DNA sequence: CCACTAACCTGATCACACC
DNA sequence: GGTGTGATCAGGTTAGTGG
């Protein structure tokens, strides 16, 4: 169970792809600029610049330092409720982490990036 | 039926706090 | 240097979009 997947409008098609031709490695300062800007929430804006990478790297071998996100703090309380909830399930659906999110007060992305982590290290 | 791609993934690495 | 962990990189996989 993953989360819905949208459609690009044709002026929000045109923001990312403008956005991208001046500069393909965005900070997060850039992507949540245009977030607002094009109605899109920044995940999904940093989802799309990942895959667009993808495309553009994958067609050029065919024919050829902005700033990061702050580090979301994680109390000990939200990490052993998130502890438990990896041993139960280490891959959760949309509606999990949503739930997670919820219970934890962190945004949903940071539980998919958190999951993510724990997997590869854990 | 099938090309395209958002969503999601692995694995490695960056970045930074901390000792 | 070593450890821990959130964020991001390249790029592969899963599944919804629409020709």
């Amino acid at each position: 169970g993953r989360r819905r997947r949208l459609v690009w409008t044709p002026s929000q098609s045109e923001a990312l792809r403008a956005c991208f031709e001046r500069n393909p490695y965005p900070g997060i300062a850039t992507r949540e600029r245009l977030a607002q800007a094009i109605g899109i929430p920044e995940p999904r804006v940093q989802i799309w610049f990942q895959n667009e990478r993808s495309r553009q790297l994958r067609q050029h071998r065919r024919e050829s330092p902005e700033g990061r996100r702050k580090r979301t703090a994680v109390t000990g309380s939200q990490t052993a409720l998130l502890l438990r909830a990896f041993e139960k399930d280490r891959f959760p659906g949309i509606a999990a982490r949503e739930e997670l999110a919820r219970e934890t007060g962190l945004p949903e992305s940071r539980i998919q990036i958190w999951f993510q982590n724990r997997r590869a290290r854990h």
